[PDB]
């Protein structure tokens, strides 16, 4: 059953973040009056046809998802001037792990709990026959209780019923498995590769000097898209991998490497990752 927010009662507070197709801002929704704080995401200015269709897909997908570790869809708002809907979501005031981790002292057990929660949301997503396609620390958000909420479903897709992959502008190539780069196939297992990269980001505390783009660009250089993807594919097929983060346990690095098996069918499922991460979280907790 639909929920409609009325622009007449939305009062902008501040900007929060920029995703693939939309910008997110904080609003007070006050049909009285104070009222509820909500996040509102709107189609970016100068959006072309391809962007409007991506944006429509994002709203359609998020409208169907309902889980403790997926950012909560609240409703939509019409913007008649844009001829487009605006997406209203819960407000999660700690923002993304990309912005949070560099600014706080966080232990290994906490990082592994974040990872477990990411796997729980992703196991749910895959249950529902969607792939995310940009599973990266920038898109993992934290609520006031530091509970993980996966966000930015801008690239997400329904995997055609009867299949284990979706056949695929600017892609987040430094988070992508070789089959995505080379075969233009995005499997459920391709999101698991991306999770491995995200886990690497968590263990490096989202330090920019250690980031996946920094590490790969050191080897590939700035180049055109096609050349970048070719060079990246070659490195990955030859077994090149992101290094073990300082202070990362051997078994946690082995977990990353398993998520980065070149052959997709050898990677763990998100369902299996849940108890694996639970186990290592408890181990390093006490
Ligand atoms: C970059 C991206 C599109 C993933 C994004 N950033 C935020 C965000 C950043 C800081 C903050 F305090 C809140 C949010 C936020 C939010 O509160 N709700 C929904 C999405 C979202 C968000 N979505």
């Amino acid at each position: 059953d639909p929920t409609v927010f009325h622009k007449r009662y939305l009062k902008k507070i501040r900007d929060l973040g920029e995703g693939h197709f939309g910008k997110v801002s904080l609003y007070c929704y006050d049909p009285t009056n104070t009222g509820e704080m909500v996040a509102v995401k709107a189609l970016k200015a100068d959006a072309g046809p391809q962007h409007r269709s991506g944006w429509k897909q994002e709203i359609d997908i998020l409208r169907t998802l309902y889980h403790e570790h997926i950012i909560k869809y609240k409703g939509c708002c019409e913007d008649a001037g844009a001829a487009s809907l605006q997406l209203v979501m819960e407000y999660v005031p700690l923002g993304s792990l990309r912005d949070y981790l560099p600014r706080h002292s966080i232990g290994l057990a906490q990082l592994l709990l974040f990872a477990q929660q990411i796997c729980e949301g992703m196991a749910y997503l895959h249950a529902q026959h969607y792939i995310h396609r940009d599973l990266a620390a920038r898109n993992v958000l934290l609520d006031n209780d530091r509970l993980v909420k996966i966000g930015d479903f801008g690239l997400a897709k329904a995997v055609p019923e009867g299949h284990e992959y979706y056949r695929v502008g600017d892609s987040p190539v430094f988070w992508y498995a070789p089959e995505c780069l080379k075969e233009y196939k995005f499997y459920y297992a391709s999101d698991v590769w991306s999770f491995g990269v995200t886990l690497y980001e968590l263990l490096t505390h989202c330090d920019s000097s250690q980031s996946p783009p920094t590490k790969f660009l050191e080897l590939i250089g700035i180049a055109q898209g096609q050349m970048t993807v070719l060079r990246l594919t070659e490195l990955l097929e030859r077994g090149e991998r992101l290094p073990r983060p300082d202070k990362c346990p051997a078994e946690v690095y082995h977990l990353m490497k398993n998520c980065w098996e070149t052959e997709a069918s050898f990677r763990p499922t998100f369902e299996n990752l849940i108890p694996i991460l639970k186990t290592v979280h408890e181990k390093y907790q006490g």
